């Protein structure tokens, strides 16, 4: 499956892909990858802020991946989240933008390929960020700033709060907690293409 992923915002994005990777992209650049088929724990971010010394290694302001650029795992939150799992049960994508490790970067997350409809989370939600849940770059989730199980739902009870409500508001097609149902998972035929644009 082909996935691009484009920054059309002014400021610099490093881009970070399970699988795939990482890459700088300035302002209007692109970076494509084939993912597998089959694959599942998918996830596509922006990084905003970093640093990287020569050797791929340094830190980031948001979505930081373990200190290096070429992700090998999932990121620091605030990060808004392009998932995806491919191929699944009768050869159907399943694929979302998730606001449950935060916000940083709007993003368009899309189809390229025919036969389904894409996703946008664009409002302004650093800016409109509740006090309580800013943090640098971003706006987290309360699951990360409380860390108490009504947002984190490790125990499998859960239901809307007034902090996930801030988020479903603003974007309503996007996970705003752990077991949002309302308009939050997406699907496509399998071995659809997708395209990920920050700041669309």
């Amino acid at each position: 499956a082909t996935f691009e992923i484009v920054n059309r915002c002014s400021y610099t994005v490093w881009a970070a892909a399970v699988p795939g990777g990482g890459r700088q992209l300035n302002q209007g650049q692109s970076w494509t990858i084939n993912v597998n088929a089959g694959t599942t724990g998918g996830r596509i971010w922006g990084r905003t802020g970093c640093s990287f010394d020569g050797s791929g290694r340094g830190r980031c302001q948001t979505g930081d991946c373990g200190g290096v650029l070429s992700c090998t795992a999932y990121g620091n939150p605030p990060n808004t989240l392009a998932e995806f799992a491919l191929n699944q049960f009768n050869n159907l994508d399943f694929f979302d933008i998730s606001l449950v490790d935060g916000f940083n970067v709007p993003m368009d997350f899309s189809p390229t390929s025919g036969g389904c409809r894409g996703i946008r989370c664009a409002a302004d939600i650093n800016g409109q960020c509740p006090g309580a849940l800013k943090a640098p770059g971003g706006c987290n989730n309360p699951c990360t700033v409380f860390k108490t199980d009504q947002y984190c739902c490790n125990s499998g009870a859960c239901s809307p709060t007034d902090y996930s409500q801030f988020f479903k508001r603003n974007c309503p097609d996007a996970y705003s907690y752990p077991k949002d149902d309302q308009t939050t998972t997406f699907t496509c035929p399998g071995g659809t293409n997708y395209r990920v644009v920050f700041c669309p």
